[PDB]
RNA sequence: UUUUCC
C-alpha cells in the first residue's frame, strides 16, 4: 500500500526543515478535520533541496487521499503542488478522490477552459500568496497558479486563475487589464487568447 | 507577459 500512502510536494519554501513541513502537515490536517484518529497521520518528510520538492508518507491510505484536498495550501507564502507519485494506480476498494473540502485552500490545478485566466506582467517581489490576494480580491477562486523558475524559484511574473463564479471572470479583466505598474502593464485576458 | 523521489 506505500504507493498509495505518499505524495509529492512541490514548490516547498527555501531551506525548509523536513520536520517543520512534517509539524505543518500533521497541524493542517487536524485543524482541517482529515485526521482520522488521534496520532500524526503523516509518517516522515524527505526533502530534495536541490530540486525543491518533498514526499510526505502517511499511516493511512484514506488519510493519504484526504491530504490530496490541500492541494494549493500556502506554507511561507507559496503555493504547495500537492500531487500523487507517478507510479501511483489506485488500489481496490480504496476511492482515489478527497471526500473533503478544506475551506479557503485553493487547488493549484488549473485545467485549460472557457474562462481559464492569464495574467501577466506582474511584479517579480510578489509571491504566491501575494498574488493570489490580487486575484481574490475580485471573488473567490477555484484554482490559481503562479508560474516560478524551476530552478531560482523566483517568479516568472505570470499566472494563471479561474474563478468560482464565471461571471467574476469579465470583471477581474476589467479592473486589472492594462494597469500600469512603472515598468509593466498587467495583461489580464482568457488564457486561451494567447496560448499556443 | 502562456505548475518542478523512494
Amino acid at each position: 500500500t506505500r504507493q498509495a500512502r505518499r505524495l509529492y510536494v512541490g514548490n516547498i519554501p527555501f531551506g525548509i526543515t523536513e520536520e517543520a513541513m512534517m509539524d505543518f502537515f500533521n497541524a493542517q490536517m487536524r485543524l482541517g478535520g482529515l485526521t482520522q484518529a488521534p496520532g500524526n497521520p503523516v509518517l516522515a518528510v524527505q526533502i530534495n533541496q536541490d530540486k525543491n520538492f518533498a514526499f510526505l508518507e502517511f499511516r493511512s491510505v484514506d488519510e493519504t487521499t484526504q491530504a490530496m484536498a490541500f492541494d494549493g495550501i500556502i506554507f511561507q507564502g507559496q503555493s504547495l503542488k500537492i500531487r500523487r507519485p507517478h507510479d501511483y494506480q489506485p488500489l481496490p476498494g480504496m476511492s482515489e478522490n478527497p471526500s473533503v473540502y478544506v475551506p479557503g485552500v485553493v487547488s493549484t490545478v488549473v485545467p485549460d477552459s472557457a474562462h481559464k485566466l492569464f495574467i501577466g506582467g506582474l511584479p517579480n517581489y510578489l509571491n504566491d500568496d501575494q498574488v493570489k490576494e490580487l486575484l481574490t480580491s475580485f471573488g473567490p477562486l477555484k484554482a490559481f497558479n503562479l508560474v516560478k523558475d524551476s530552478a531560482t524559484g523566483l517568479s516568472k511574473d505570470y499566472a494563471f486563475c479561474e474563478y468560482v463564479d464565471i461571471n467574476v471572470t469579465d470583471q477581474a479583466i476589467a479592473g486589472l487589464n492594462g494597469m500600469q505598474l512603472g515598468d509593466k502593464k498587467l495583461l489580464v485576458q482568457r488564457a486561451s487568447v494567447g496560448a499556443k
